[PDB]
C-alpha cells in the first residue's frame, strides 16, 4: 500500500537530481550514497536541517525517464566513491522506490519553482513544489522489496 510512504513524505522537501550517465546511478542504488556539485551541496544541506524529509528524485539525461527516489539520511560529508564525470561531498540516502517512471507519465504535473513547466524540465538541484513532489513520487510503481518501517524511524 501507500499510508507508509505517504508519512514518510508528509512536509518533505523535494528536488529533481539530474545524473549524466545510468552509471552514478547505479552506484547510488548499490551504495546509499549521491554527491552533487557544490550549488546544489549547499541547497541539500539546508533542506535537510530544515524538514523532516528531504526527497532526492533521480532521472539520468537522455533516458526520457526518472529511475527511483530516496530520502537524504545525512548532510554531506568528506573523507571514495568511483562516479563517471568537485563531487566531494557525500550524502548518505536511504531508497525509498528503485523503479523507473516514464516522463510520459508525469506530463500533468508541473513544478510552481520552475515556472510551471513539467516536473521533468529543470536543471539538477531544481526544488519541486510540496504538491508536485508528493504526486510526482506517489505515481512510481510500488517498491516491495523496501520497507519503510526503518527509514520512519530515522524521523
Ligand atoms: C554523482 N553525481 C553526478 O553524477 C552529478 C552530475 C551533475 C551535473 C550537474 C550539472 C551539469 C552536469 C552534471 N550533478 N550530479
Amino acid at each position: 500500500g501507500t499510508s507508509k510512504l505517504k508519512y514518510v513524505l508528509q512536509d518533505a522537501r523535494f528536488f529533481l537530481i539530474k545524473s549524466n550517465n545510468h552509471e552514478n546511478v547505479s552506484l547510488a542504488k548499490a551504495k546509499g550514497v549521491w554527491s552533487t556539485l557544490p550549488v546544489n551541496e549547499k541547497k541539500l544541506n539546508l533542506a535537510f536541517r530544515s524538514a523532516r524529509s528531504v526527497i532526492l528524485i533521480f532521472s539520468v539525461r537522455e533516458s526520457g525517464k526518472f529511475q527511483g527516489f530516496a530520502r537524504l539520511s545525512s548532510e554531506s560529508h568528506h573523507g571514495p566513491i568511483h562516479w563517471v564525470l568537485m563531487l566531494g561531498g557525500v550524502f548518505k540516502i536511504d531508497w525509498i522506490c528503485r523503479r523507473e517512471l516514464p516522463f510520459t507519465k508525469s506530463a500533468h504535473l508541473t513544478n510552481p519553482w520552475n515556472e510551471h513547466k513539467p516536473v521533468k524540465i529543470g536543471r539538477d538541484g531544481q526544488e519541486i513544489e510540496l504538491e508536485c513532489g508528493t504526486q510526482l513520487c506517489l505515481l512510481f510503481p510500488p517498491d516491495e522489496s523496501i520497507d519503510l518501517y526503518q527509514v520512519i524511524h530515522k524521523m
